[PDB]
């Protein structure tokens, strides 16, 4: 698959989940981008106007792309690999209950996984990997990418 042919990447939060405080949503997303920028040459910037590379969206059901969300449970989010338009964008299922910790589905951890896809990673067979298919909560205070994750992203971006 493709990679981003540039190191300065922008994101915009299209809309905010009513589940969380807006500042917590901003924080979770910013910290998620930071995870990946720490291990790559990529720099992520939040923009408030115009078209961003990565649009962050909360939506439910069929929401205008090829893939409808499915209510509470099952699919938590999806994202599109590098490219123009919908490429890079990360969509979070509003039928989930997004939380700062483990009360519902953790937005930070979900966002790390989705951003990985936005940057061109597929899934990992390592259960320790953030790119493993199955969501599970981990202590976010001790959160780190696996060796499988770091190798994955550095093979794409150095
Ligand atoms: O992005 C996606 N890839 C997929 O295969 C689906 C299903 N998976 C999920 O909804 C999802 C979201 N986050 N996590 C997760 C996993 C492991 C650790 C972690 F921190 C978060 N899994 C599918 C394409 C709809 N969406
Ligand atoms: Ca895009
Ligand atoms: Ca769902
Ligand atoms: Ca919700
Ligand atoms: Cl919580
Ligand atoms: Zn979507
Ligand atoms: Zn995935």
């Amino acid at each position: 698959g493709p990679v981003w042919r540039k190191h300065y990447i922008t994101y915009r939060i299209n809309n905010y989940t009513p589940d969380m405080n807006r500042e917590d949503v901003d924080y979770a997303i910013r910290k998620a981008f930071q995870v990946w920028s720490n291990v790559t040459p990529l720099k992520f910037s939040k923009i408030n106007t115009g078209m961003a590379d990565i649009l962050v969206v909360f939506a439910r059901g069929a929401h205008g792309d090829d893939h409808a969300f499915d209510g509470k449970g099952g699919i938590l989010a999806h994202a599109f690999g590098p490219g123009s338009g919908i490429g890079g964008d990360a969509h979070f299922d509003e039928d989930e209950f997004w939380t700062t910790h483990s009360g519902g589905t953790n937005l930070f951890l979900t966002a790390v996984h989705e951003i990985g896809h936005s940057l061109g990673l597929g899934h990992s067979s390592d259960p320790k990997a953030v790119m493993f298919p199955t969501y599970k909560y981990v202590d976010i205070n001790t959160f780190r990418l696996s060796a499988d994750d770091i190798r994955g992203i550095q093979s794409l971006y150095g």
